[PDB]
Parts: C-alpha cells; sequence; structure tokens
C-alpha cells in the first residue's frame, strides 16, 4: 500500500500540473490568435493606403 | 492497494491525455506565432513603402 499511494499520489500531482498546462496553453493560443487577427487587418489597412 | 492501483491507471491516463493536449496546443502556438512574425514583418515592409 505505500508504493501503491505513492503512486498514486505521484501521478495525481503529474495530472493536476498537466490540466494546470493545458489550461495556460490553450488561453494563450486564444491571446496570440487575437494579437494575429489585430496584425492581418493592420497590414489589411496599410496595404490599402499603400495602394 | 486495489482502490490505488485503479486510481493509479485512471490518473496515469488523464495526465496522458493531457500532456497529448499540452503537445497539440503548443503546437498551434507556436504555428500561430510564426504566421503573426509573417504579419509583422509585412506590417514593418508596409510602413517602410509608406515612407
Amino acid at each position: 500500500l505505500k508504493d501503491a499511494q505513492e503512486k498514486l499520489e505521484l501521478a495525481e500531482k503529474k495530472a493536476t500540473d498537466a490540466e494546470a498546462d493545458v489550461a495556460s496553453l490553450n488561453r494563450r493560443i486564444q491571446l496570440v490568435e487575437e494579437e494575429l487577427d489585430r496584425a492581418q487587418e493592420r497590414l489589411a489597412t496599410a496595404l490599402q493606403k499603400l495602394e
């Protein structure tokens, strides 16, 4: 039981940390997508003014 | 020990799933980052053309 509970603890800690990493990466994805959209809009406006 | 082993299996499956999510989300992060880099390079070229 000592080994089994230690394995349980390590697996649970790893899964929780992985979930936190997943949430952080997803919010990073949405942030970077917003920045990309703003950059594309700026590019379009700049090209029109250039022409 | 039986319950501990079952929870170990569940936790390791969930952690592997979240690790795959991490891999996918980091791939998306890098790809959108590259697209944003291209967009900002285009923006810099556009400002140069404005000048």
